[PDB]
């Protein structure tokens, strides 16, 4: 019969209040013989009714995919509320339930440090700026780079790694054209994490 | 049966002994049968094949059925950069040194911190991460007492990789 996957919001969406975090319950392998699907949603076991369910969409393998999207409150997600999606379909012997929530554990604040390039690399046409993010918990985080209020997306970020004290660390580095750096343009590392004051901090660097 | 490669430093340093390890035995180098596999007795089992550094590095295939070999692809030399602590972090009694290693292929590498001939405690090194151009990158972070940093002690990031000259480079830093 059908199967169910339940997807959490992305951390940046739960962390910036102007953004729109959603939980998404997806049902696949819905047959033609029994195409009707019903969703019941619960937040800490209490039924909610504000989900937006899309009509069924036939896939190229001749089964339907049915999607329901629950809008969450940012504070609810961050306070560890459990979101349950129950899926009924007449081909099932019983409804399928799936539950998700934010990673448990005592939040710890990242400290963020930016590191300017080496001289060695400055004899190439690109250069590396490093953002060192340390001491955070849980691992959920967003790290992004920007310049002049706009994204600088030519970066890589290490996945979070466990230190010996139980908290996480990572590095992000941004590859910029060397002329841009020499010209004195300011680059900024933006870190979004539930344990930061206002869930956001930015650290900036430029040449001297 | 699950077959394991040698570790990076073992293939790159000629004084070390690289081994392929077949855990749970026949053994083959590029199809041909070999008979130097020291097996050791089952424990409520593992077989070890000592390999030649150059055979591993030339891409020979080791068969135990699972086969293993070095990752295929043109080797690319790592670039190594070191960063002193942020002046912001200097307000704490621990500070961080960063060694940034980028543009290498294959992923097999050893990136280690040392001072005065000896390994440094309290470091963390990421497993290598795939970049857009097909190469790999990683960072290694050493945490030291501000005391040692400010006193002018010299810290070194040693990197061992097949595409380096002598399979080795060392980049050091200290206060100004
Ligand atoms: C018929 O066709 C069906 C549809 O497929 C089309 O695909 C083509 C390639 C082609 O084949 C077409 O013909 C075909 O029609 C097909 O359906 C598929 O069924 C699979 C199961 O058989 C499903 O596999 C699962 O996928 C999960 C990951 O899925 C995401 O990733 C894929 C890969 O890119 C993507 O295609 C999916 O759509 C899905 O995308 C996510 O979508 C959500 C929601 O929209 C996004 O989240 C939202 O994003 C918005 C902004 O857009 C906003 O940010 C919201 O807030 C946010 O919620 C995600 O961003 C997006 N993610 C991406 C892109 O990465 C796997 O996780 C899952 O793995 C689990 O289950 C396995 C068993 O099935 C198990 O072995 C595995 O270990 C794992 O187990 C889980 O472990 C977790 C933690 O470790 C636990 O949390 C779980 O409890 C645990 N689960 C267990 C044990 O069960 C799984 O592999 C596939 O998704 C589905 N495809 C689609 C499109 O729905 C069908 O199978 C076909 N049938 C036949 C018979 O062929």
């Amino acid at each position: 019969g059908p199967s169910v996957f339940l997807f959490p919001p992305k951390p940046k969406d739960t962390l910036m209040i102007s953004r729109t975090p959603e939980v998404t319950c997806v049902v696949v392998d819905v047959s033609h013989e029994d195409p009707e699907v019903k969703f019941n949603w619960y937040v800490d076991g209490v039924e909610v009714h504000n989900a937006k369910t899309k009509p069924r969409e036939e896939q190229y393998n001749s089964t339907y995919r049915v999607v329901s999207v629950l809008t969450v409150l940012h504070q609810d997600w961050l306070n560890g509320k459990e979101y349950k999606c129950k899926v009924s379909n007449k081909a099932l012997p019983a409804p399928i339930e799936k539950t998700i929530s934010k990673a448990k554990g005592q939040p710890r604040e990242p400290q963020v440090y930016t590191l300017p390039p080496s001289r060695e690399e400055m004899t190439k046409n690109q250069v590396k700026l490093v953002c060192l993010v340390t001491g955070f918990y849980p691992s959920d985080i967003a790290v992004e780079w920007e310049s002049s209020g706009q994204p600088e997306n030519n970066y890589y970020t290490t996945p979070p790694m466990l230190d010996s004290d139980g908290s996480f660390s990572l590095v992000s580095w941004l590859n910029v054209d060397k002329s841009r750096w020499q010209q004195g343009n300011i680059f900024s590392c933006s870190v979004m994490h539930e344990a930061l004051h206002n869930r956001f901090t930015q650290k900036s660097l430029s040449l001297s």
